[PDB]
Order: C-alpha cells, then sequence, then structure tokens
C-alpha cells in the first residue's frame, strides 16, 4: 500500500526516506493511522500536503507519510451561508476556481495557490489581507479531525474542542489528520482589484508609509523591498495596496463578465531610477489576482510593531552582511489569533531568500538570536534549520500546545522531522 519515497521541502534540503501512502479512500487512511497506532507509536506519521513548505514538517523519516492530495472533493458551495465544504486536499487554486461563479472569493490567499487546505489550516497561512483579514484559520468554521486513536473529532472555534481545533491550527500536522473542513468565504462581486502603487526611496519612507494610517485605506498591502543597496537606497520598495473592485468600478469591457478568471544602460542611473517611481505610482488602476499578485534559504521573520527601530536595525544587519537577497516580501501584519503556535503577529513582516553560501547558516544563527531578542519569530513554513531552544523561546505558548498534544497523541502516532528537530514532540 505504502511506498518507500525519499522526500524534501520546496527548498530541497535535509532529505528523509518515508513510506507514502497515497490513496483517495479515506478508510484506508483511518486504517493506515489505525496501523501505526497499535505498533506503540514508532515512528508515527505525519500528513502532506502538496509540499510547499520549504522546510521538514511534512516529512517523517522512517516513518509513514500520508500524500492527502487524492482527497480532493468539494463537497458543496453555498452562496447564502458563504460556506465550502472540502476534502482536506483539494488546493487554494481549485477551491478560487469552483468558488468564483458563486461569488464567493478564498479568504486567504498565500503567494502560491498551489497549497492545500489541510497545508493552510497546519501552517496557519497569511496572505496579503492579513492586516485586515488575519490568518488562514480565522476562517475555519469547523473541521474533521483524524486523531491518534482512530477516532474522527468534529473541532469548530467555540464551545467543546475549541482549544484542540486551535491548536490544530498552526500545528504542522501534530494533533493528526484534517480529513474535511468548512471555510467561510468572503463574498465578492468581482474577480478583480482596484490597487494604489507607490515607491519609497529609503527604509525610513517605506515604514513611514505603513504607519501614517494610510493602510486602514487598504485591505490588500505589500510591498517589494530593497535588501542589497547600502543606506539611504536600503529599504525602497514598491508598495502594492488594494482592495476587491465592486461592478459598478469595472471598466465596460469586463463588466458582463464580472468573476471570470484568466536591464539596458538607463537601469541604474537617474532616468532608470525617474522611470520606476514613474511606473511604480498609479492610483485606481483595475487588476485581476495575477496582476495585482505578480541552492536558496528562505526566511521568513515578523518584528513586532512598536520595535520599529529593531526592525531597522535587522535590515541593516542584513545589507550589511555580504549575503544578497534580491526577492523581499514585506507587509505589515494586523491583529494575532488564539493559536498558540500561529505564526503572524501584528508587526514587521519580511520574507528573504539568500543563495546558499559560505558563512550562511552561521550568520542566519545570528539572525535568529537578533530576531528572538526583539520579541519576534521565525515561520515553521519557511524552516528547516532553527533550534528547539530558539523556536521555544520565540513562541512562549509552545508548552501550553504541547500539553494539548500530548492529551490528544500520548504515543506520538503523529511525528514528523520538524517535531524531533524543534522537540515538539
Ligand atoms: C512560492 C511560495 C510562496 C508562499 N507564500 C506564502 C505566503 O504568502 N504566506 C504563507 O503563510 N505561506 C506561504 N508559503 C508557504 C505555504 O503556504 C505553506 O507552507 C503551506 O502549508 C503549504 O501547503 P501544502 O499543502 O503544500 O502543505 P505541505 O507543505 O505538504 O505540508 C505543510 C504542513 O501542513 C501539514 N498538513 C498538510 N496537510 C495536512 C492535513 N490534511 N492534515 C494535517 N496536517 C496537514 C503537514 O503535515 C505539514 O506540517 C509559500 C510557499 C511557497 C513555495
Amino acid at each position: 500500500t505504502t511506498t518507500a519515497t525519499r522526500l524534501t521541502g520546496w527548498g530541497r534540503t535535509a532529505p528523509s526516506v518515508a513510506n507514502v501512502l497515497r490513496t483517495p479512500d479515506a478508510e484506508m487512511i483511518v486504517k493506515a493511522v489505525a496501523r501505526v497506532a497499535e505498533s506503540g507509536g514508532g515512528r508515527g506519521a505525519i500528513a502532506r500536503g502538496l509540499g510547499r513548505s520549504y522546510g521538514d514538517n511534512a516529512q517523517n523519516g522512517g516513518g509513514l507519510v500520508i500524500d492527502m492530495t487524492p482527497l480532493n472533493t468539494i463537497h458543496s458551495i453555498d452562496a447564502d451561508t458563504k460556506l465550502v465544504d472540502i476534502d482536506a486536499g483539494v488546493n487554494l487554486d481549485q477551491l478560487m476556481k469552483a468558488a468564483l461563479p458563486f461569488g464567493l472569493w478564498v479568504p486567504v490567499l498565500p503567494g502560491t495557490r498551489q497549497v492545500t487546505v489541510g497545508g493552510a489550516i497546519a501552517c496557519d497561512i497569511h496572505g496579503k489581507n492579513h492586516h485586515s483579514a488575519g490568518s488562514f484559520g480565522n476562517h475555519v468554521r469547523s473541521m474533521d479531525l483524524l486523531t491518534a486513536d482512530g477516532e474522527i473529532r468534529h473541532l469548530t472555534p467555540t464551545g467543546e474542542d475549541a482549544e484542540l481545533f486551535w491548536a490544530t491550527v498552526g500545528g504542522n500536522g501534530l494533533t493528526g489528520i484534517i480529513m474535511r473542513a468548512t471555510i467561510e468565504m468572503t463574498p465578492t462581486s468581482t474577480a478583480y482589484f482596484i490597487a494604489d502603487g507607490d515607491v519609497t526611496a529609503s527604509l525610513d519612507e517605506t515604514i513611514a508609509l505603513h504607519s501614517d494610517g494610510s493602510e486602514a485605506r487598504y485591505t490588500y498591502s505589500s510591498a517589494w523591498f530593497d535588501a542589497i543597496s547600502a543606506p539611504p537606497k536600503l529599504g525602497r520598495a514598491a508598495v502594492s495596496r488594494g482592495r476587491l473592485a465592486t461592478v459598478e468600478q469595472l471598466p465596460a469591457k469586463l463588466r458582463s463578465e464580472p468573476l471570470k478568471f484568466d536591464a539596458n544602460k538607463y537601469t541604474f542611473g537617474p532616468i532608470g531610477e525617474l522611470w520606476y517611481r514613474k511606473s511604480g505610482t498609479y492610483r485606481g488602476k483595475v487588476q485581476n489576482l495575477t496582476q495585482f499578485y505578480h541552492g536558496f534559504l528562505q526566511y521568513q521573520f515578523v518584528i513586532p510593531t512598536e520595535a520599529v527601530d529593531e526592525f531597522k536595525k535587522i535590515i541593516g544587519v542584513i545589507q550589511a552582511s555580504g549575503h544578497y537577497s534580491f526577492l523581499n516580501v514585506f507587509k505589515l501584519f494586523g491583529p494575532r489569533n488564539q493559536a498558540p503556535l500561529s505564526f503572524p503577529i501584528p508587526g514587521w513582516n519580511i520574507c528573504v531568500d539568500f543563495p546558499i553560501k559560505d558563512g550562511l547558516g552561521k550568520f542566519v544563527s545570528e539572525l535568529d538570536r537578533r530576531v528572538l531578542e526583539f520579541g519576534g519569530r521565525l515561520y515553521t513554513a519557511k524552516d528547516s534549520r532553527t533550534t528547539a531552544e530558539t523556536f521555544h523561546a520565540m513562541y512562549p505558548r509552545v508548552d501550553e500546545w504541547i500539553s494539548v498534544r500530548r492529551k490528544v497523541d500520548p504515543l506520538r502516532v503523529f511525528a514528523s522531522d520538524m517535531a524531533r528537530r524543534l522537540e515538539l514532540l
């Protein structure tokens, strides 16, 4: 039934061999968990989605990995209740396509739509709209969770079982296997955005633009960030902010199908600086999703809002480090949710991408130290190399979480490389 496969995260690193069960049959999945649970705990099992996490959370060296992607049935979409009832293996692209004709919008979209609902819940994913909509877990109204004892529990965010619900959110598959879930969607009259763009000249401007109160006028907001240039150019950004369009705001050419989907010699001189300011500055531009969205070590952290000087310092440490990240996504996160292991907290969030090079491993450890000291944290979906000590200090509700985890899996039936590395087992 199960194939001995060699798995990595998206980052393609720290590989381990696991037995991969790949079946559309939910009964064969309940029975595999039943089959891991009688052998004491062994090296346990972990669910896997589309494998878009960069780290080691969806692999289990010498254990069972359950590929959930065949479980990809959309059960119902209701435009009156805004509810979708889907298998955990459906991905967000599939869901977005299916839901559009109902005037329904996926409430949190990450950078790639090739992620499963299970992965979205287990990493409590965030998107361009976090400050206004929170993260993925905020919009789950129920889920069905295959736990260690082979029973399927029906969890809701409030009432009985809320605790296990909120431990599952952001729990990296370590509470069991999400089989099915109900998501509340965001109503929309169009598949379009109305976007405003701005280009800042420095880090100070970027931060200033995100604290001048303008952010409250936008539901969606993110920025491409300069992390290579020396000050004052360091931290200059192309900001893209917006909100879903209404049909009255579409041009006539689009208004009849409102929900349908489908370096020269100047470049680094003053004419290019002008061109790029001009091209990046705009108001009320109508965009579809693709236009509005757009050997390596991926690293993402958030620093709490107040610690602005500390955030500025970390960015300085980054550019003077001799490690050059060209692709950097910046955003200001809004209020957190009640999940103990949820990554997002209100504050300055950035994702960087370092070429793998001599000194890099030791430099990001130092980064960890700084991020930790400044009260922020790393994102498990990007990580495969931080220590359990650092992680546990970054997430002070980890003991709270672990304690919930030991109630629901005393025999450690669910386990992964990440769980063992970060001592979440
Ligand atoms: C190009 C790119 C851009 C990205 N942008 C963003 C972004 O903007 N915001 C953001 O928050 N993230 C982003 N991510 C990270 C990604 O959204 C998460 O890593 C997500 O969890 C991946 O989903 P997956 O289905 O691929 O799950 P996998 O990577 O296969 O697994 C991820 C985790 O979820 C658990 N899991 C999966 N299915 C289940 C299940 N059925 N039951 C229980 N647990 C399960 C796994 O055990 C594992 O712990 C990005 C990733 C990439 C590659």
